[PDB]
This record gives C-alpha cells, structure tokens and sequence, in this order.
C-alpha cells in the first residue's frame, strides 16, 4: 500500500524495559484498521465488507488507486478504544463514534517511526503483566510474536511505501485471507464479504508466517502455542499452501494447530480463573523462558506472579496416560498431540528445532483484542469440536453455545485488556 496523507500518523507511546534499560517506544496500529481511500480523493477504497469496484477493478489497479492514512493522537481513544500512560496499554472491545463502530484492534511495538522492534526470544526471558478480568467467553486480549518484517514489507515489496509506520505487514501461523493488504498490494481479487463481520471479508492471498503465542486468553482460561512454518518469514500464500480451515488444515505451509500449553486443557481446571489459584479477577504477572542448549531451543517455561507470590506452571493432570510435563517441550508434544488424538503438524513443519530458528532470525510483538467469528473462541475456553468429549475436546469452563460474535458484542461491548511492564531480560531463577 502506499500512504495517505489526510492525516500525519501519531505512533502512540509506550515505555517498556529492555535487558535493564526503560526504553521509550510507541505502538502502531495494524494497517487492516485503517482508512483506506482514493489517492485522489476522500472516497473509501474499503468499506464495510467489501471493496469498492471502481476504485479496485483488479489487485494492480486497487493497488495503484488506494492509500491507507494515518490515526491521529485523539483518534487512537475515540475511533479504536485504545489509551496508554507510562508501560500500561489498554485495547477495548467495541468502540462506537460519531460515525462508525470499530470492534477490537492489534497493534505492534515499534523501535522508531519505520521499525518494528525486533525481539530475540531465545535464551531470554520475556514478562509483563495483564488484566484479564474484564475479558468474558468469546474474548482474547492476546500478546504475542510472529516473523513480520522489521520495516513492515518496504524493502521487500516496492508497491508498499507505508511500511511498518503505517502497520503494514502483519502475517501469521494462520495464513490469514482477511489481510487487506499483502506483499504489498491490495488482497481484493476473490474478496468475499464475511457471512458475519460486517467489517471483513477475506481475499485469495493469505499471509503466512511463525508465530509464538505467549499469552491468549480471557478470564476463564489461557494458553500459549509456539507455531512453526516450513517457510521462510513473511510469506504470501495462494491455494492449498495457505492450508485453509476445514479440508486443507494440514496441507498448508504453517501449522495451524501450534504446540500448545493451555492448563484448563491439560486437566487443571482450578488452576487459572476467576478465584483459581491464579485469579484472573486480578492483575497477574506472566513470565516466559525460552531455554536452550545445543539443540537450540528446547523448552519454553513459564512462571506466574500475583500479589508477590510466585506460583510455578501447573502440571499435565493425566494421571497414568501422560507424564507430568510442566512446560513445552518436544517429548510433551509429542505425547500430548498423541492422548488428543491431535494431528502433529508442529512436528511435520519443523518441530523444536524449526521453531528455535524461527526465533533466531527474530520476531515482532502484538497485542490485540478480538473476538472470533469463525469459531466463537470456542478453542480458548469451552469444548472443541463442540461435538467431542474425548481428552483434549475440553478447554476451558465456557459453553459449546458462547462467544458468537452477535452475543459478546451486544451483551459485552465494555470488554477490554490492560497489558503492561513488558520486559525482556536474562533468564531468572524462581524458587
Ligand atoms: O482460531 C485461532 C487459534 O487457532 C488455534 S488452533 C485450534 C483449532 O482452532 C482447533 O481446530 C484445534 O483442534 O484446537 C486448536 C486450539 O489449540 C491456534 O492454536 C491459536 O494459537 C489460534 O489463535
Ligand atoms: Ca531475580
């Protein structure tokens, strides 16, 4: 995409800590919740769910007539719910303006006005803290790291002149069709409107690539899923390597699935939720450790805190038919997937060692706030397949009938996540 110019764009600062200096950094908004209009024009290239056929007769010409503007200082409050004061980000669910309903958002930390940072996982340990409370079935509030490009797509892709200033780039492990812009041009050939989201729709490219879930999760359950790609950083797909929902799950060119440690899942149910021995009323402190040794990563750890109490990451709970894993690792993997019944796409696309690389060359930090039209969040925090009650169905305590997209946002509009004190260091010993 190339840049409008309606309107400088305002990066909105956030203070974060680095290897044991406050660095004073902003975050951007994702280039999918912009305005997108006519280089020539106020009018919408974009609008609701669908394109507008005149201005993007074709990709090229879309390409060639569109342009993604800029969010000013009051608008990040007033159009996207989202505020920051000192290392505290807040994103909000639904926000409704004079003029048009935005409904959640994603951002990512920059390094300077043109640069994403870019975090290198292995050998550190990674934490902050979040506010889960207000976050009921059906929502994620979700930080995590994916294989984006540090400038957005700009050296890559000549037709993308916004760059990582304007949010462009994003990909990730779930080859995501709904990306308005990828590998640098308008994705509107084959767009179809959303059956259910007025303000998406999905075209033919997806945008592929690793993805390292620290955090997803609402006030009734939480995981995190390490993804790995047979492919090398941002990658557009077309046809079976975007390895669609359904059908072509596994035919893809990342796993979709991930390796993931979600404790509800794996049998401790009073373990995390509201009054569980980590409470998700309260704000709690998440910590994660990217272990490794010569066959580069080879565990991903995590530790709790809350109200100064340090609390180790509940053991697998299958007493008998799988030992008592505490962390990701290979073996757990590999025995978990197998109890489940699950296919180990993770393992097909490069397992551990694929996903140690995938760290290396260095990722970009999201946080966002969503809710699910495809699957109701019933993956993060109730039974699914909804049809299904074998070892593994069962995630959280949620019903098979939440999260429709039409209940939270009428019944939950207010919903919102508070993510804050990110900081990367040496790995510390917790006792
Ligand atoms: O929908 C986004 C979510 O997908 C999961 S994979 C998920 C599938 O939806 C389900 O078919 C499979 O059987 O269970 C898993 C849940 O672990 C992905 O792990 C996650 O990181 C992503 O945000
Ligand atoms: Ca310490």
């Amino acid at each position: 995409q190339q840049a409008g110019t309606e309107t400088e764009e305002y990066h909105l600062p956030l203070t974060w800590e680095r290897d044991g200096s406050s660095v004073s950094a902003s975050v951007v908004i994702d280039s999918n919740w912009r305005w997108t209009h006519s280089t020539e024009d106020t009018t919408n290239c974009y609008d609701g769910n669908e394109w507008d056929s005149t201005l993007c007769p074709d990709a090229d010409t879309c390409t060639e007539n569109c342009a993604i503007d800029g969010v000013d200082q009051g608008t990040w409050g007033d159009t996207y719910g989202i505020t920051a004061s000192g290392s505290k980000l807040t994103l909000s669910f639904v926000t409704e303006g004079e003029y048009s309903t935005d409904i959640g958002s994603r951002v990512f930390l920059m390094a300077d006005d043109d640069n994403y940072e870019i975090f290198n996982l292995l050998d550190k340990e990674f934490s902050f803290d979040v506010d889960a409370s207000n976050l009921p079935c059906g929502l994620n509030g979700a930080l995590y790291f994916v294989s984006m490009d540090e400038d957005g797509g700009t050296s890559k892709y000549s037709t993308n002149t916004a760059g990582a200033k304007y949010g462009t780039g994003y990909c990730d492990a779930q080859c995501p069709h709904d990306m308005k812009f990828i590998a640098g041009k308008a994705n509107s050939d084959g767009w179809t409107p959303s059956d259910n989201d007025q303000n998406a729709g999905t075209g033919e490219m997806g945008a592929c690539c690793h993805e390292m879930d620290i955090w997803e999760a609402n006030s009734q359950a939480q995981s995190y899923t390490a993804h790995v790609c047979s492919v090398d950083g941002y990658t557009p797909c077309t046809g079976t390597d975007c390895g669609d929902n359904g059908d072509d799950r596994y035919k893809g060119v990342c796993d979709k699935d991930g390796c993931d440690y979600a404790a509800y899942r794996l049998g401790q149910h009073d373990f995390y939720g509201e009054g569980g021995t980590v409470d998700s009323g309260s704000t709690l402190t998440v910590i994660t450790q990217f272990i490794t040794g010569g066959g580069g990563l080879n565990e991903i750890r995590r530790i709790y805190q809350q109200g100064g109490q340090t609390i180790q990451n509940a053991a697998v709970n299958f007493p008998g038919d799988v030992d008592p894993y505490d962390s990701i690792t290979e073996d757990f993997c590999v025995d978990i997937k197998r109890y489940f019944g699950d296919t180990n796409d993770f393992d097909a696309k490069g397992g551990m060692s694929g996903m140690s690389n995938a760290l290396k060359k260095g990722m970009v930090l999201v946080m966002s706030l969503w809710d699910d039209h495809y699957a109701n969040m019933l993956w993060l925090d109730a039974t699914y397949p909804v049809d299904s009650t074998e070892p593994g169905a069962l995630r959280g305590p949620c019903s098979t009938d939440s999260g429709d997209p039409a209940d939270v946002e009428a019944n939950f509009p207010g919903s919102t996540v508070t993510f804050s004190n990110i900081k990367i260091g040496p790995i510390q010993s917790y006792d």
